[PDB]
């Protein structure tokens, strides 16, 4: 959290700096390296902001196996919807041409068709279907809790 008495001078470390206190891009930045490692943290962090405590609630959260929230910190491998529709590989441009994807979400893990919410639509955590005439729709996911 930057709040010592020369604590940036320093190796910045995880647990320390983000999972025992409250950090900034920078500081997660700084204990990870990869670039890519903090995107995919960072997204899973900032999802997970209302779960911070207790900290048993934070490794729930963090670990993606459930929805927490609208479940933007979802990371399962739940691929069927809501109608029980499988969805359409994210990398896939057919049978819907999706415009949420890699580079303009790279925090989300939009890996194989599994459900996502790179977005936070209201409904939860969503992929694009196979069924020409759906497009998109919400996925059946375990709740955080
Ligand atoms: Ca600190
Ligand atoms: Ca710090
Ligand atoms: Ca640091
Ligand atoms: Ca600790
Ligand atoms: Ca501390
Ligand atoms: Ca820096
Ligand atoms: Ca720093």
């Amino acid at each position: 959290a930057n709040k010592g008495f020369l604590e940036e001078v320093r190796k910045g470390n995880l647990e320390r700096e983000c999972l025992e206190e409250p950090c900034s891009r920078e500081e997660a930045f700084e204990a990870l390296e990869s670039l890519s490692a903090t995107d995919a943290f960072w997204a899973k962090y900032t999802a997970c902001e209302s779960a911070r405590n207790p900290r048993e609630k934070l490794n729930e959260c963090l670990e993606g196996n459930c929805a927490e929230g609208v479940g933007m910190n979802y990371r399962g491998n739940v691929s069927v919807t809501r109608s029980g529709i499988e969805c359409q590989l994210w990398r896939s441009r057919y049978p819907h041409k999706p415009e949420i994807n890699s580079t303009t979400h790279p925090g989300a893990d939009l890996r194989e068709n599994f459900c996502r919410n790179p977005d936070g639509s209201i409904t939860g955590p969503w992929c694009y279907t196979t069924s020409p005439t759906l497009r998109r729709e919400e996925c059946s996911v375990p709740v955080c809790g």
